[PDB]
């Protein structure tokens, strides 16, 4: 199970982190960042600024996928929901396009399909919110069919955080290995998110064990993108799940 | 359900325990790293006086080292206490004075270990150490000290099992004890394991001794998952932290 973009190829047969890069000096204070993560081991960056204009976003996104691609034979995720910014990223070098709002802007979906690049779709928005986010993946699955966007192109995000309360949470937490009947690739982030704030009880800055567990749990069920904050870290759990999941047969 | 019986009180294995490291190598300091830990969460605390080509101590540095320290300890906190010691009179001695688990490394094979592990009602700790299948030789070894330990005094309702994480094992051997190791419930007997800081994190990571705690919780964190009911660790502050959505997860 592979993705491709930009004539490369992503191998989902191992877990992956990838680092985020909150774009909101400037430029020169977010090429360091990506340089950083690199030397962590992120295998993807996750570049975003988000509401702001188009012309406000474009402004701030699109020429830091430039200096990635032109600098580091790493993968790019770009983190928007604008039309624009999708067909732009894509004529860059960008390897993702990442919409947390699953492609809803208008002509966001068919910008998507415009580019041939591999699309993320989260889950937003009676207490079966499983069977909530499963249904929300059956029925995005198909939206993008049927605009031409193959599956094999898909990946799958629950959407951990935004409107979930602790329940919810981490019963898609616990029952994320079901997800992997679609087949399709698996993006999860969960680092320093309230569902480690509020069981641990302390300030954004100190969740990396929590953290770090969350990571781990997703990875023994088969998570292939997980997206941190703290990425030297979670690399290095990373490569004991890796050991694990190899001494199985 | 399972819960371990011992001094009068009890332990609830339903959720996962973190167990702390207390190495006495003076006794000021250890209290204060044992009320530390149990700040940290820690619901049980190994107090040690066990590693490879260390010092051999005698039996009376032993006692000397390791018995006011439990006795400091059950007058001023209401921790469960194990003892990290192989010698039956450390055992006896301890169990007089307010030890809850006896966690003999060496599965009570120094002479009058099981006896003296008899005399005691506590739960004992059994630990494998040293081509076919490594978790077959440690399951029979589970079959055989299990055994032992029956015709001896002692009930299979007070063993703990712990295969043999460090010790020897290399690196797959390691990590593939760690894949199967739900599978030692069949024994429907506690799983204690042990791996913070140890040589499975050591070599894949290339990694000095300090820096092993991601991978250390990382391996905790599948330890847990899996129902391992207690996990011995250094970093204790960090292990509860980890353990707290392991039993999140494990519970909704
Ligand atoms: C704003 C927030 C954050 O960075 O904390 C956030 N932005 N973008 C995201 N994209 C994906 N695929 N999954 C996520 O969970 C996620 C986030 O949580
Ligand atoms: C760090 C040291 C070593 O491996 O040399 C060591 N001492 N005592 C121990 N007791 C239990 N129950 N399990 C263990 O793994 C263990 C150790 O690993």
């Amino acid at each position: 199970m592979k993705l491709f973009a930009q004539g490369t190829s992503l191998d989902l047969s191992h877990p992956h982190v990838m680092g985020i890069l909150n774009v909101t000096n400037s430029l020169i204070d977010a090429v360091k960042h990506a340089n950083l993560m690199i030397n962590a081991g992120a295998t993807i960056i996750d570049v975003g600024g988000e509401e702001v204009s188009v012309e406000e976003e474009l402004q701030r996104v699109i020429p830091v996928v430039e200096a990635i691609a032109q600098r580091f034979e790493v993968w790019i995720s770009v983190d928007t929901s604008k039309p624009e910014v999708i067909r732009e990223s894509a004529k860059v070098g960008a390897h993702i396009i990442n919409d947390i709002r699953s492609l809803s802007e208008p002509g966001a979906l068919e910008a998507a399909a415009e580019t041939g690049l591999p699309v993320c779709l989260m889950h937003m928005q009676y207490d079966d919110v499983f069977a909530e986010v499963n249904r929300y993946f059956i029925e995005q699955i198909a939206r993008c069919e049927q605009a031409g966007i193959a599956k094999e192109k898909l990946l799958l995000d629950p959407g951990f955080g935004f409107g979930k309360n602790l329940s919810h949470n981490y019963s898609l937490l616990a029952r994320l290995a079901e997800f992997h009947h679609f087949n399709l690739p698996l993006l999860v982030g969960m680092s320093r998110k309230s569902m480690i704030g509020q069981l641990l009880n302390v300030g954004p800055s100190e969740r990396l064990s929590g953290s770090l567990a969350c990571a781990v749990i997703a990875a023994m069920q088969g998570a292939h993108i997980i997206r941190v904050h703290d990425v030297k870290e979670t690399v290095e759990a990373m490569r004991v799940v890796e050991a694990t999941l190899s001494a199985k047969e």
